[PDB]
DNA sequence: GGCCCTGGCCTT
DNA sequence: CCTT
């Protein structure tokens, strides 16, 4: 009976959030460029990406720029033609569709999908406070690891070989790349997920 | 076959903390739970061993009323049966490298409702405790908030059992000991449904 | 960068 | 809301 996307996650929004930084410290460390991918649902309850947005944003001056986090990501802050943004920019975009979605959904808060989420949304909630944004639609400390989950529905922890074993294809070598990354996660989720209710996992009856 | 086999080498444990508050390098340990795991020759899982204790607040600690209001428990209460935060993780820490041995594993791997704060707290025991060679993941969690939230569309621990159709008394909820075992047996539960719809294996289907 | 082991796992 |  019920198709929607706020039924099946008790009204969460689930949101796929990847992020690549200049070191491991949410807080002293750079935030240098963030993805984000809004997901969707069809009628016959399948769980499908939706709005993509991606950024490259500025470290925040006083910032850490860890030199083995740049020799890892390739990324290069002095790049010019980087077309970088304020933190406050691309987290300020992010957030007001992420709203939009949640009451076209008609979901009451959105959470972060992201693989070890906590890395992540440790970096955006410190990013969000560096901006002094507010009315930050996301949960404070719910996330949906989608390590944990593949550990579960694949017995793989790693974002490779978790999309590897699923079926899906993975090149290991665009990964280090924002919006590579967060497109291969959003999709391992849906097909988590999607898999879930194909072998009578969902609804719960 | 095997528990080595159905997590990539991971070892589970279970894992509810009670705390003073919620910074995890500040904030006292208070009562910790562990239980680890174990599979039988079909491949079912069920609760192994379990593992409970009463902390002894660390000096210097910090002791937040807002919280201790919240669990009720009372820190000074020399009827405590409390220990020191060094002999409940080294007790612990003894039967989960045992375990790993016991399985072919090669590391632990915790399992907790949103595992990030619980992790949180126990690694920051472990450095106050100066403790080594400790057998978990330095940031690799199962979030059975999250997996509850895949599984049965529910992330508040109390609705993923009811809603898993378990009990929850609600009376008992702030009992480490308690809650760790109704985490496991939900644990338990979501990993064991997944083998009944034939989700596991994953070639067999 | 922050813990495993005698650099190598991972979300960079 | 619901990890203290
Ligand atoms: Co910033
Ligand atoms: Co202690």
């Amino acid at each position: 009976q019920l198709t929607g996307l706020c039924d099946r996650f008790r009204g969460f929004y689930p949101v796929v959030i990847d992020v690549e930084t200049a070191g491991f410290n949410a807080k002293t460390d750079a935030l240098l460029e963030i993805a984000a991918i809004t997901l969707k649902m069809d009628e016959q309850g399948w769980l499908m990406p939706d709005t993509t947005l991606h950024f490259h944003v500025e470290p925040f001056v006083g910032a850490n720029l860890q030199p083995e986090a740049l020799a890892f990501n390739g990324i290069d802050p002095n790049d010019p033609d980087r077309g970088a943004v304020s933190g406050y920019e691309a987290l300020h975009e992010i957030f007001k569709v992420v709203r939009k979605g949640i009451k076209a959904s008609g979901c009451n808060r959105a959470i972060m999908v992201a693989h070890n989420a906590n890395f992540d949304h440790s970096f955006m909630m410190a990013a969000a406070e560096r901006a002094s944004l507010k009315r930050n639609p996301f949960h404070p400390f719910a996330t949906f690891d989608t390590a944990a989950l593949a550990g579960l529905a694949l017995g793989q922890t790693v974002l490779s070989k978790a999309c590897q074993t699923a079926g899906m294809d993975f090149d290991s070598t665009q990964a280090h790349s924002a919006l590579y990354d967060t497109e291969r996660t959003a999709v391992l989720f849906c097909e988590i997920v999607n898999r879930w209710k194909r072998l009578g996992g969902w609804p719960l009856s």
